[PDB]
C-alpha cells in the first residue's frame, strides 16, 4: 500500500472510536432507535446519542442544545446557509463569502443567487489569507449572513474568525463558519467566540463517513428553515432518524482529539515541517498559503514545471491528492496543475515521512532530469 | 433484556453485515474517500460503493446508475417529493397521497402547500387499504405526482402499487412509493412495476441506520429539482460525501435479505399468525389493518377499554411501540391510545413467541381482572 497522505480528504477512524461504534450495530448491542421512547432499547440509544451530543458540546463550549446532528460538514453548510438566508431575507438580501470556500458552501450561495440573493465572493490575498479591511468594505447595511471557513481545505490557512465574528456581531451580521477542517485540531470556545453558526464533519477528525453536526447559537437566538421533513426532530431542524453508531463515533472522535490536541497538532506540526524542509531545495518548489497561519498537517507545495499526472503516477508511493483555491490565490492555470496536497496525521509515523522525502527528493529529481 | 418486538422502529444489523462494514472503519481497512481519484485509497472505496449500488439494484432489478444514495428513506422521500413536485410544477400544480403515509412524506407535501401546490389527502378503508376508485377520482388533468407506500409503518398494511403504478402512468402522473417497510420482504421488480421514485431505508432491512437510497427511474426519465448542493453527486441529485462503511451495510444487508426473502418471510408470518392465535381470544381485542394483505411481521392490536400506559407497563419484558395511522382507519381516540404494535424479525425465535404469548395472555388478563 502507498503511504497514506491524505487525511485532509478523509481520515481513518479511530480504532478507539471504532470500538465504541461497533455496540451499538448487531443483534448483540445497543441497536434500539433513539426515537423508540416506549422501550429500554431505544432509552440506552438515546443516552448515548445525548452523550455524544455533550462530547461534542463540550469540545466546543457550546451547549448540547445548540448541537444539531447532521449527515456531514455538507448537509451542515446547506442547512446554515441556505436555512439562515431564507429565514432572514426579511432584514436584507445580500450576502458575504469567499471564493476560496468548499463546494458546499459556495454551491448554497449558488443557489440563493437564484433565489434572488445578491452574493460577494471575495478573493483572499496571495497567502490564502483575507483581507479583514476588504471584508469590512464589502459590508452593507443589508448584510444578514457572512460565511468563512476556519481551515481551507486545500492549502490548509487559517482565518481569523475571532476578529471577523466581532465585527459583524457588532453589525448584527450573521456569522456561519465552515469548521469542518479545524475541529479537533484549532481551539474552538464558542463562549467567546462571536460565531452563530459553525458546520462539523467527523471523518475529517477520525470519526465515521456520514455523520456531522451544526452548531446553531441559542443566544441571541438563531433560527433556520430547515431543509428536511419527517421525524427526529433535532429542535425541529434536522429530521431523520438518529444514527446511534454514527453520532456514538462522531461524539468519541470529537472527545479524543480535544484530550490531547495541542500535543498532537505540535507533533503533526513538527513531521510538517520536517517534511517541507526535507524537499524545499527542490527546484522551483513553491509553498502554497501562508507557512504558519496554517494547520499543522497540511502541506500544499507546486513544482513549477512540472505536469501534474506526470506527478501523480512518479510519486505513487505516496498517497496524495492532484484548482479554483489555488487560481483565487494567483497561481496560473499551469502552475495550478502542478501542485500536490499533502496532508499529515495521526497515524502518520517519523519513519513514514522520511520515506516520503527520500521519496519525492528522489522521483521529482528524475522529473526535472528527464523533463 | 426484554424480549424485542420492534422490528419496525428498527432492525438490528445483521451480524454478516457488521463484518462487512468494519472492513471500511479503521487504518487497518478501507477507509479512504470514494471521491479521492487520486490514490488507491479512494479508488478501492468507490469499488466498495459501487458494488454495494449493483447489490441494492439487482434486489429491485433496476440498473445501478438509478440509485442515488441517501441518508435515510426520510431524506429519500423528501428528495423524491419535493425534488419532483418543484422540477415538473409547470406541468401542473396538484398532488396526491394518503393521510397514512409516513411523516417524511408528509410533511414533504405540508411544505409544498406553502409553496402553492394544491394536496389530496385520501383516506384509506378501515382495513387501511387504499380504495383505488377513490384514488382514481381524486386524479385530474393537472395532478403530477401521487406518493403512496408499499408496506404501512404502524399497521403493515400493503398498498397495490403495481396497479396504482400503471394507472397513473397511463396518466402521465409520477408515482412515488415509500417502500421502507418493504424492500427485503415484499417482491419489487422494476422491470415490470410502473413506479417512477421510490425510497429505501437499510435500517428496516438489518442495515445500519443512517443511510438509503433513492430509485430514481432513467426511462422515462424522471429528473429531480436537487436538495443538497456540494460535492459528489448522484449524478447531480444528491450532494456530499459517500460513506463507505455506511453503503457496503445497506448493500450487503439487501443482498441477504433477498437471496433468502420469501423462506424467510414465511418464517415470520408462521411466528406472527402463531402469536395472533395466541392471544386472540383476549377479551375485546382487535386486529387493525388488513389480516392477510398485510407484511409478515406486523401484528397491530387494540384493547378495548385498557390504558396504553398500563399495556406497556404491564407488557414490559415486551419492546413494543405503544396516532394519526388509527384515527384514519376509524379507530376512536380512546381505542387507539389501547393500541400496541409488535412486530417480529430474522432474529426472532419460537420460544420468544410462546413467551410474548404466555406474558400478554397472562397481563392482559390481569388489567382486565384489576380494571
Amino acid at each position: 500500500k502507498p503511504i497514506y497522505f491524505d487525511y485532509m480528504a478523509t481520515t481513518p477512524v479511530d480504532p478507539r472510536v471504532v470500538e465504541q461504534m461497533i455496540k451499538y450495530l448487531g443483534p448483540e448491542g445497543d441497536f434500539g432507535n433513539p426515537a423508540s421512547a416506549t422501550h429500554e432499547y431505544g432509552r440506552v440509544a438515546s443516552m448515548a446519542v445525548e452523550q455524544a451530543r455533550s462530547q461534542i458540546a463540550e469540545t466546543i463550549n457550546a451547549s448540547p442544545q445548540e448541537i444539531v446532528f447532521t449527515s456531514g460538514a455538507t448537509e451542515a453548510d446547506n442547512l446554515a446557509i441556505l436555512g439562515a438566508a431564507r429565514f432572514y431575507k426579511n432584514k436584507g438580501m445580500h450576502l458575504v463569502t469567499m471564493s476560496t470556500e468548499h463546494k458546499a458552501v459556495l454551491d448554497s450561495f449558488h443557489q440563493l443567487e437564484k433565489e434572488g440573493f445578491q452574493v460577494t465572493y471575495l478573493n483572499p490575498e496571495s497567502d490564502g489569507l483575507l483581507d479583514l479591511e476588504k471584508l469590512e468594505s464589502a459590508l452593507r447595511l443589508d448584510t444578514i449572513l457572512v460565511s468563512v471557513m476556519h481551515v481551507n481545505n486545500e492549502i490548509g490557512v487559517i482565518q481569523d474568525i475571532a476578529s471577523i465574528g466581532e465585527l459583524l456581531r457588532n453589525r448584527g451580521i450573521i456569522f456561519h463558519v465552515d469548521a469542518a477542517q479545524s475541529a479537533g485540531k484549532l481551539p474552538i470556545d464558542l463562549s467567546q467566540l462571536s460565531v452563530d453558526l459553525m458546520s462539523f464533519s467527523a471523518h475529517k477528525n477520525y470519526g465515521p463517513k456520514g455523520v456531522g453536526a451544526l452548531y446553531v447559537r441559542h443566544k441571541p437566538r438563531i433560527r433556520l428553515q430547515p431543509l428536511s421533513y419527517g421525524g427526529g426532530h433535532e429542535g425541529g431542524l434536522r429530521s431523520g432518524t438518529l444514527p446511534t453508531h454514527q453520532i456514538v463515533g462522531m461524539g468519541e472522535a470529537f472527545a479524543i482529539a480535544e484530550a490531547d490536541r495541542i500535543p498532537e497538532q505540535t507533533r503533526i506540526l513538527n513531521l510538517r515541517k520536517q517534511l517541507w524542509d526535507g524537499i524545499r531545495h527542490l527546484p522551483a518548489i513553491k509553498l502554497n498559503g501562508h507557512e504558519h497561519r496554517r494547520i499543522a498537517g497540511n502541506l500544499n507545495v507546486s513544482f513549477v514545471g512540472l505536469n501534474g499526472d506526470s506527478l501523480l503516477f512518479a510519486l505513487s508511493e505516496l498517497a496524495i491528492s492532484t484548482s479554483y483555491v489555488l487560481r483565487a490565490i494567483g497561481l496560473t492555470d499551469t502552475e495550478a496543475q502542478s501542485t500536490i496536497r499533502l496532508s499529515i496525521g495521526r497515524f502518520t509515523s517519523e519513519v513514514q515521512i522520511k520515506k516520503a522525502i527520500d521519496i519525492i527528493c528522489t522521483q521529482v529529481s528524475r522529473l526535472h532530469e528527464l523533463s
